[PDB]
Parts: C-alpha cells; structure tokens; sequence
C-alpha cells in the first residue's frame, strides 16, 4: 500500500523537461524542492525509493549520487534481476514494473519504506501514468521577457489529464509536514489553461508546485476465488 508519486519539473504549455540529456533549466529552488520532498519522511524510520532510467542516473553528476538518504534504483533493459543491491544505495533493476512489485512487498521493505518516487526519464515517465497514484508536477512558465528553452522529451500531457485531476489545493497536506514553502496557493491563468499551487520565481522563471491525483474509478470487477 505504498504510495506511488510521480515527481518532475515541466514546462508549459507542451510540458517539456529536457533537451540532449540534461534539463534545460537550472533552478536552485526547484532543485531543493525536490531534494527535501524525496528526502525527507514523516517517519523518522523509514527512507523514500528513487527510481529512475538508466539515461536520468547518468545526468546526475557523480558526486551527487547516489542521492543520499534515499534509495536509489537504476532501471536498464540489460541489468540483470528485478531488484538487486549492486553498491550501498544503489539497486539495479531490469523492469519498471517488476521493480515495483518487489518494492512493495512488506516482507522485503519490511514497511520501512514511506512512498516510492518516479524521479524520472522521459521513457519512463510514459510507463509511470498506469503506475503513479499522484503527480507531484512543477509547472514552469517563462517570465514575458524570457527566453523559451530548446526541449527534446516532454511529459504526456494528455495521459496525464485523462488519468488524473488537478488536487493542489491538497499540497500542503500531501507534502511531509517538515517541508515549509514560500508562496500560498494561488491560482492563475497562462496561455489559456488554469495554473494552481504554490508559487516560486526564480531567474527568468516563474513555476508552480502542483499535485495530481487519480480520478476517481467506477467500480467494474473485483477479482473473487
Ligand atoms: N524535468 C524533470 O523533472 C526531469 C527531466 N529529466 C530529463 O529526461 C531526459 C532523460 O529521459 P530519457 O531520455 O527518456 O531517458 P530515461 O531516463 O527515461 O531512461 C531511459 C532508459 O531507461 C531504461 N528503461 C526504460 N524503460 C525501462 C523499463 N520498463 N524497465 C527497465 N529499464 C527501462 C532503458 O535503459 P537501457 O538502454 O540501459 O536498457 C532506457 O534506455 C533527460 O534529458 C533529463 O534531463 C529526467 C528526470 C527528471
Ligand atoms: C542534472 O543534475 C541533477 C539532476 C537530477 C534529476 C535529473 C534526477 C532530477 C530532477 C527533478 C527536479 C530537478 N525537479 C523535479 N520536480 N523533479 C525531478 N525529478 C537530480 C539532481 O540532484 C537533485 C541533480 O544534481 C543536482
């Protein structure tokens, strides 16, 4: 019963997050944003999993990984197992899904894991949206006179907003109680769609800390014996 959480930085409106393997951004606030919501537990005893695609792990710079305090799992079609300890902090998995599957269960995490965050990879994203129970997306817009970034990977919007709805007003609750934001939960219009959460500007950016969550399912089957 872990929570599966999506977390990313993208920019509207096609919602880009990277270009030639690397952000085409940098942006200090949202990298602690980010650093502090994976990190950091309302359980003391407990650690959060990071899992990402092999080209992610390979764009993070070498003294900053493995991500400390978090266990960090690299996905790669030609690892070997489904979850297996390669270093300290590091696990190597050859299927998404699978790895999923091991993490959850309660006899080999023996519940000392809190939520399992997605930190990423275009590819894997794209796998995540039947996977994710929430969203945790920073919408990124330029500021008028800023310059638009050249982007190569881009997240599925249409998935996304098919899959889930915008619950930002349930961000602060949803985040652990440890983190403390700057902005309050404003809600604004840009390039005609709605943008809600909390507000940061950095640079030549402004971008919102957002949540989305699964929209509610009929009740179809419930598998009996
Ligand atoms: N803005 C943001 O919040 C973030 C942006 N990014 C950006 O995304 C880009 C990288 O994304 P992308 O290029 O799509 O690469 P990914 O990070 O998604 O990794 C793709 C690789 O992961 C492995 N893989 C994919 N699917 C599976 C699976 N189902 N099971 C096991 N392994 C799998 C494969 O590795 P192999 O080839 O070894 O088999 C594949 O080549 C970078 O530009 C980065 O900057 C990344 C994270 C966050
Ligand atoms: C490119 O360097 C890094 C990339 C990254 C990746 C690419 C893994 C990331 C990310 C990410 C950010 C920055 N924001 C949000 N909202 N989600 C993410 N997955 C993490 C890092 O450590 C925090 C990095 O070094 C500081």
């Amino acid at each position: 019963k872990v929570p599966v959480v999506g977390i990313v930085a993208a920019l509207l409106p096609e919602m880009g997050i990277g270009f030639q393997g690397n952000l085409p951004w940098r942006l200090a606030k949202e990298m602690k944003y980010f650093r502090e919501v994976t990190t950091l537990t309302n359980d003391n005893s407990k650690q959060n999993v990071v899992i990402m695609g092999r080209k992610t792990w390979e764009s993070i710079p070498q003294k900053f990984r493995p991500l400390p305090k978090r266990i960090n799992v690299v996905v790669s079609r030609s690892f070997d197992g489904e979850l297996r300890k390669v270093e300290d902090g590091i696990y190597h998995s050859n299927s998404l899904r699978n790895c999923l599957t091991a993490l959850q269960s309660s006899l080999a995490n023996e519940n000392k894991i809190e939520r399992i965050y997605i930190i990423g990879g275009g590819e894997i994203y794209r796998q995540s949206m039947d996977l994710a129970d929430h969203w945790l997306i920073t919408k990124i817009m330029p500021l008028p006179e800023t310059t638009i970034p050249q982007m190569d990977t881009f997240l599925q919007k249409q998935e996304l907003e098919q899959r889930f709805y915008d619950n930002s007003d349930k961000l602060v609750d949803f985040l652990p109680s440890s983190i403390q934001l700057e902005g309050r939960l404003t809600s604004q219009e840009w390039n005609g769609e709605l943008v809600k959460g909390l507000p940061v500007q950095e640079k030549g950016y402004q971008f919102y800390f957002t949540l989305y969550t699964k929209k509610l399912e009929h009740h179809h089957h419930h598998h009996h014996h």
